[PDB]
């Protein structure tokens, strides 16, 4: 028998001790090696109680990704306004596993269409999660895992427009971002196949209808707020990219290549909440990153319970929701 508990987890990874990349460096001294023979025990006739929006596992990943960025990504000016060293780095996230110490176990929901909250019929017990890459981004969830069957709408409270929505895709759409080798060093662009993106976006529209009484589904650009939230921001090879996602939410098409205009920025608002700092100028050459879009962060407009329209805008900024989208199927329990 077991009870719900919060505990201190430990991480594991396949960090190459030989490597210079900051995530390997970090994982080398912070995580143990992954179990080469991991076990998973199906619990027969067991139904358990999950809640992705209240899982302590998410607060502990957050704490780790902070520690990683604070030792890896050093700005040149920070805080008492300090000026320090900010050397260009090798940067490419690696998968991190989370594991329970003695006397505890992780329970896993295997229901193909589990939404992140409620009971789950097909449960197993494992010692570690799967490998999760700590990808920090807004608007679009990159390089995650995909839903196994249908698209999944996740939200702490659908009818409450203040709660963020996580759309979990079942089909990946590549986004391909380049700061060309050669001139404005800060100009970049992301290409997305519009045929692939618009088909999937229309699948989310029809999915959102099941949950919003077949009311009309409308997308719009974010009304305002932080640059970090009104644009798709993320880190590619150590450079901070800020991309304009207007064309991604073009209701007109719900057929060609979509090119988003992007800006590499040096003055950032730290998602760690540590303020505004200045990073180093970009490395020379073709800065390129190809990522899989595997989810979308949305906020529904308020004040439309009168109309038969429902508007959604790509949002985010709470980086913990990025960790939730991968830990939603797990929860820690204590064994007596
Ligand atoms: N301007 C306000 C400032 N916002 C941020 O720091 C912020 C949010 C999201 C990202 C972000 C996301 C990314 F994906 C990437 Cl790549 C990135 F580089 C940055 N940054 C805040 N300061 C406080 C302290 O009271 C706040 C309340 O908690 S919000
Ligand atoms: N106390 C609030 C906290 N203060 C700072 O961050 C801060 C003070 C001075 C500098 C500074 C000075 C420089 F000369 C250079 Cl070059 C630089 F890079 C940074 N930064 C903030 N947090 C957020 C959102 O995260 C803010 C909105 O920007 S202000
Ligand atoms: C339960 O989950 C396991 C692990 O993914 C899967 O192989 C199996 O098909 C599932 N069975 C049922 C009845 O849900
Ligand atoms: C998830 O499923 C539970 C159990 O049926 C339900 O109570 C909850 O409203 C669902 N949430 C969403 C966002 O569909
Ligand atoms: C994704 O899910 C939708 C339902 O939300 C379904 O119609 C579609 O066929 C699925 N696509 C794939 C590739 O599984
Ligand atoms: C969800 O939101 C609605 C509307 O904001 C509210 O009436 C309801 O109480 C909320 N549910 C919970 C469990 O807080
Ligand atoms: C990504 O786009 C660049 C152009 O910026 C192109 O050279 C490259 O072949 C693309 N990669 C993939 C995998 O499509
Ligand atoms: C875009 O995706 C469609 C499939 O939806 C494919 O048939 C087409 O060749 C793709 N085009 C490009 C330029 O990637
Ligand atoms: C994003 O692109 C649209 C279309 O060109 C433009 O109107 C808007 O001002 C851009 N947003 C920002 C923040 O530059
Ligand atoms: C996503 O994964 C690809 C493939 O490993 C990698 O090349 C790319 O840099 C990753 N993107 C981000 C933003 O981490």
């Amino acid at each position: 028998v077991w009870k719900d508990a919060d505990t201190t987890l430990f991480c594991a990874s396949d960090a190459k001790a030989h490597e210079t990349e900051v995530h390997n460096v970090w994982a080398t001294h912070a995580c143990v090696p992954t179990d080469p023979n991991p076990q998973e025990i199906h619990l027969e006739n067991v139904t358990e109680n999950f809640n992705m929006w209240k899982n302590n596992m998410v607060e502990q990943m957050q704490e780790d990704v902070i520690s990683l960025w604070d030792q890896s990504l050093q700005p040149c000016v920070k805080l008492s306004v300090i000026k320090q060293a900010c050397p260009k780095i090798s940067f490419d996230p690696i998968p991190i596993h989370y594991c329970t110490p003695a006397g505890y176990v992780i329970l896993k929901c295997n229901d193909k269409n589990f939404n992140g909250t409620g009971p789950c019929k097909n449960v197993s017990s494992v010692q570690c999660t799967h490998g999760i890459k700590p990808v920090v981004s807004t608007q679009l969830l990159l390089n995650g895992s995909l839903a196994e069957e249908e698209i999944i709408i996740r939200s702490e409270n659908l009818t409450n427009n203040a709660k963020t929505i996580i759309v979990h895709l079942n089909k990946s759409v590549e986004i391909n971002c380049t700061r060309p080798s050669n001139g404005d060093i800060r100009k970049a662009y992301c290409e997305i196949n519009g045929t692939k993106w618009n088909k999937v976006l229309k699948q989310v529209t029809e999915k959102l209808k099941e949950h919003f009484n077949n009311k009309t589904i409308i997308f719009q650009p974010p009304s305002g707020g932080d640059l970090e939230i009104t644009m798709h921001s993320f880190n590619c090879r150590g450079e901070f990219f800020y991309c304009n996602t207007t064309q991604l939410f073009n209701n007109t098409c719900i057929n060609g290549t979509i090119t988003l205009p992007c800006k590499i920025k040096q003055i950032i608002n730290m998602w760690q909440g540590t303020g505004q700092a200045m990073y180093a100028p970009p490395i020379d050459g073709k800065i390129n990153c190809v990522s899989n879009i595997t989810g979308i962060l949305l906020t529904r407009d308020g004040g439309a319970n009168n109309t038969s329209n429902e508007t959604f805008r790509p949002g985010g900024g709470n980086i913990k929701d990025n960790w939730r989208s991968e830990l939603y199927k797990y929860k820690v329990v204590q064994i007596e």
